[PDB]
């Protein structure tokens, strides 16, 4: 027996995000919706922060707020471990290594709840600088592109995954954000193990004119790559 969960991604599917964090004791919550269509690796999603202004940067959330929504090319989809793992899911942990700076630790776990695509997260964030590019916000509000790379983890039944993200500061330095990640299935069904690849993300980043609530406006588009035919 095989999975059978990217049948549940062959059309347009609603998302749910919840995420509830805390840096340098600074508490905060983000909710977002939107909807996946992974035939052409496309989500359309809106956050806001429901607790008031988002203590850190909008930017450095990004990474942490669905890969199962990815496109994989045909000849690549025995190493889609994402929607394999559904509708029974993964926890997915991240550490960021903010450089000169503090850390986010996360624990999400992403599932389908009915038809609806779940992305409940926690993140933890300690050892920032009151008066950083962080915490003091002097990032910019701009999109993030680029590669995330996909390695299998048998020892976990899941995956691993390692990048880093060059935010831009108001400065004209990059805050370098190094991220380490690690995946394994909720349910205790088939998945599939990949051979080394990687998630491409094309992103476009703005604002809502109408909304008055701390927000951020994405449109991704995410291709897997790295295996020639």
């Amino acid at each position: 027996s095989v999975s059978k969960g990217e049948k549940l991604f062959t059309g347009v599917v609603p998302i749910l995000v919840e995420l509830d964090g805390d840096v340098n004791g600074h508490k905060f919550s983000v909710s977002g919706e939107g909807e996946g269509d992974a035939t052409y690796g496309k989500m359309s999603l809106k956050f806001i922060c429901t607790t008031g202004k988002l203590p850190v940067p909008w930017p450095t959330l990004k990474t942490t707020l669905m890969q199962c929504f990815a496109r994989y090319p045909d000849h690549m989809k025995q190493h889609d471990f994402f929607k394999s793992a559904m509708p029974e899911g993964y926890v997915q942990e991240r550490t960021i290594f903010f450089k000169d700076d503090g850390n986010y630790k996360t624990r999400a776990e992403v599932k389908f709840e009915g038809d609806t695509l779940v992305n409940r997260i926690e993140l933890k964030g300690v050892d920032f600088k009151e008066d950083g590019n962080i915490l003091g916000h002097k990032l910019e509000y701009n999109a993030i592109s680029g590669n995330a790379n996909i390695t299998a983890d048998k020892q976990k039944n899941g995956i691993k995954a390692y990048f880093t993200i060059r935010h831009d500061v108001e400065d004209g330095s990059v805050l370098l954000a190094d991220h380490y990640q690690q995946n394994t299935p909720i349910g205790d069904g088939p998945v599939l193990l990949p051979d080394n690849h990687y998630l491409s993300t094309q992103s476009k980043q703005s604002k809502d004119p109408n909304e008055k609530r701390d927000h951020m406006v994405l449109l991704e588009f995410v291709t897997a790559a790295g295996i020639p035919l």
